[PDB]
């Protein structure tokens, strides 16, 4: 049995950023441990569906370790060991007892703590949840962690020049379809929803991506459902069957149908809210000395006066800093300001790149040029509720223009006339 004053459970983005805050706050050797089921030090996860999948000049570790993704310094495994921070890799915790402050691994090793920081992220929803026949076939892959990314890279080489089907229509389904196309695959996207990224995109925003992807050679089958998979004598996938009877040939199948907060170890031990571990404005759970950050946390989103849960890389870096600041502040009888996060998400595929700030609530106003054949497309959208701008999206914006739409989402400016807003468009944020 090993004991540490602070234990971080998980080794992803929030864990790496929490360790950086711990080092900045002064942490003595032997105080902090990080237990991860992955075999590598914390890395910037968004790179896994972007640069990691490039056919040439691909991003590889140690290059994209935290905190380079936000302009910070790189944390190789040596960064942890030189500071006396024990990085405990390839160790999966299968039991957590908050009353006895004990975590147990699959091989039976036990770890105790004084402060626990839950940073377990999300697990992928598999097609087994829907009872999809043949979902267990080989070459049917998911993409969450670097292990999956290495498997995907290897399968891309083995089946290069063949047919790929991506199941899912969110930003992951779009990013993986783009990745398979640039790796010389014949790619089809199947998703039951009427348009891609239906949780954020409107039909107007999605129409641009659908037409852009079609020009790139991708077949976007919206309003389509994969009901089964054919496999050969070897067990490898050979086809994806759809609800309508149509069959698509497939050498590889990549799935991106979402995830769920990885809160299993603590069910019944902590208060929950909307699928996440409920926390206050400092990320502390219903259990004193237990904190929850990143994807797992359902926290007060101060500017919206509601409890919210997000799958954002900015939130994962920021909530980690906030939780450590609160823990270290408490040691000196000090308090820290309440977490004031502005929702921010971004995606990348082909030569495109969009940014989203705020809340996608109310009615939307599309501005700019949404022609997918244009050499430099630049369009966006504003979300208006109660006569104020709540959300802002922009594809093809510059650093100045992205800061302008982030400024608009933060200040929630009044829209006196939507006729004037439709006249100014992006200039409304830029002025
Ligand atoms: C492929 C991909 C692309 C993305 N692209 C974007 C993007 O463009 N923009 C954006 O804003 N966000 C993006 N995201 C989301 C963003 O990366 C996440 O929100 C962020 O990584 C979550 O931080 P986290 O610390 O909460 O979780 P994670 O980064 O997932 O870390 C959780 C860690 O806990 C570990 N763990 C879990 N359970 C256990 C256990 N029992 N024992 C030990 N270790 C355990 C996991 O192995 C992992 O290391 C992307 C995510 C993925 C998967």
């Amino acid at each position: 049995e090993k004991h540490f004053k602070y234990v971080i459970l998980g080794g992803g983005v929030a864990a790496g950023y929490a360790a950086r805050e711990f080092a900045k706050q002064g942490v003595k050797p032997g105080e902090l441990a990080i237990i991860s089921k992955e075999a590598v030090a914390p890395y910037e996860r968004p790179a896994l569906s972007k640069g990691y999948l490039f056919p040439q000049n691909a991003a590889r570790l140690p290059g994209f370790h935290v905190c380079v993704g936000s302009g910070g310094e790189r944390q190789l495994p040596e960064w942890y060991s030189e500071k006396g921070i024990e990085l405990i890799l390839s160790t999966e915790i299968v039991k957590a007892d908050l009353s006895t402050k004990t975590l147990t691994s699959a091989a039976g090793a036990t770890f105790t703590y004084e402060i626990l920081i839950i940073a377990t992220g999300s697990s992928v929803i598999k097609l087994t949840d829907f009872g999809t026949q043949g979902a267990d076939s080989n070459n049917i892959l998911y993409l969450r962690e670097i292990d999956d990314a290495d498997k995907l890279v290897a399968a891309i080489q083995a089946k290069k020049g063949g047919k790929a089907v991506v199941v899912g229509g969110g930003y992951i389904g779009l990013e993986l379809s783009a990745a398979l196309k640039i790796n010389d695959f014949d790619v089809t996207m199947v998703f039951p929803e009427p348009w891609c990224m239906p949780r954020l995109f409107t039909a107007d925003i999605a129409a641009f991506y659908e037409a852009y992807y079609t020009n790139k050679g991708v077949k976007v089958l919206k309003g389509t459902l994969a009901v089964g998979f054919d496999a050969n004598a070897n067990g490898d996938v050979t086809a994806v069957k759809l609800k309508d009877g149509k069959v698509l040939e497939a050498d590889i199948v990549v799935v991106g149908v979402g995830g769920r907060p990885l809160t299993t170890l603590f069910k019944g031990q902590v208060a929950e809210e909307k699928g996440g571990i409920k926390t206050d404005a400092f990320f502390e759970t219903s259990v004193p000395g237990v904190y929850a950050i990143g994807d797992v946390a359902t926290f007060p989103l101060k500017m919206y006066n509601e409890l919210r849960r997000v799958e954002h890389v900015d939130h994962s870096r920021k909530s980690a800093e906030q939780a450590v600041k609160a823990i270290k502040g408490k040691e000196s009888g000090e308090s820290v300001p309440e977490y004031d996060y502005l929702p921010y998400f971004y995606s990348r595929s082909f030569d495109l790149g969009w940014q989203f700030y705020g809340d996608n609530v109310g009615e939307t106003i599309l501005f700019g040029d949404s022609d997918p054949t244009s050499s430099k497309p630049k369009f966006g959208s504003y979300w208006i509720k109660d006569g104020k701008v709540f959300g802002a999206f922009l594809e093809g914006g510059s650093p100045d223009e992205n800061n302008a739409i982030a400024k608009v989402a933060k200040t929630q400016p009044p829209v006196a006339s939507i006729e004037e807003l439709k006249k100014e468009g992006l200039q409304f944020a830029s002025k």
